[PDB]
């Protein structure tokens, strides 16, 4: 019972975070299978925060930018000790207890703005750069919760978080296409004589397959580099990281076992 490790006055607010988290993330029992009871509440508040950013995505009615600005306002208030939501009161306690920096929260907010303005990616560097906002900040906050957040370990965390997002992008070419987005870099397709039109026309040409393979290799190399973090953290966090890695590696392995063919 994670709720018992939080102060009595805050248990309601953390209960909200727990509800919002469990209902939004179907696999949360796996994501938190290793987290000690005294740290689970911080997972719930951080994940409720991410859910809040998700909800202001494609299906949100209203000025996305204005909504996100207001959400950023709430976030800053939570760092000033003047939160007004149950979710953000819980986050406020978490921020303080785990000494979390503000930048990763602001980057997750910015990730949503990045997704608004880009439907296609020109280069690998552009995709990598998106990952610095959409994927990396989660890993950094997780290290923060465990007392492991410094530049060296963050660097290794980022390799893993980025690897994971790429792996997921690659297995989700079809899903993303149906939503109006292509994450496969334009230059990496052209490097093998393919184009974005191939992706739109769901054609798994030799160029397409070689481009997917290039991304898979990049992500595998990032997993390999990320792996080092597993030796630098408490064993509970280490096993959690290993398991994210295994999941990501298995996604790559299924892509390979499909001849690098989405669709």
């Amino acid at each position: 019972n994670a709720m018992g490790s939080v102060p009595v006055e805050l248990r309601g607010d953390f209960e909200v975070c727990r509800r919002l988290t469990r209902s939004h993330y179907e696999n949360f029992s796996v994501v938190s299978l290793f987290v000690p009871r005294h740290l689970r509440p911080h997972f719930y508040s951080v994940y409720a925060f991410c859910r809040g950013v998700d909800d202001l995505g494609d299906e949100f009615a209203g000025d996305r930018m204005a909504a996100l600005d207001a959400y950023e306002e709430e976030l800053r208030r939570a760092f000033a000790g003047e939160a007004t939501t149950p979710a953000f009161r819980a986050l406020q306690f978490t921020i303080a207890t785990c000494n979390l920096p503000m930048e990763p929260f602001l980057r997750l907010i910015e990730a949503n703005r990045r997704d608004q303005r880009k439907h296609t990616y020109d280069t690998w560097e552009d995709l990598r750069d998106y990952c610095r906002y959409s994927a990396d900040p989660v890993g950094r906050l997780v290290l923060g919760i465990f007392g492991c957040l410094d530049d060296e370990r963050a660097r290794l965390s980022d390799a893993t978080c980025t690897a994971l997002q790429v792996a997921n992008h690659m297995q989700d070419i079809d899903r993303d296409l149906a939503l109006g987005r292509i994450y496969v870099p334009r230059a990496d397709l052209e490097q093998f004589g393919a184009t974005l039109d191939d992706i739109r026309a769901r054609r798994a040409t030799d160029g397409v397959r070689r481009c997917i393979a290039l991304e898979v290799d990049r992500a595998q190399a990032l997993f390999d580099e990320g792996r080092r973090l597993e030796s630098l953290v408490p064993p509970r966090l280490a096993r959690q990281l290993k398991l994210y890695r295994l999941g990501g590696e298995a996604i790559l392995a299924a892509i390979r076992r499909q001849g690098y063919n989405p669709f």
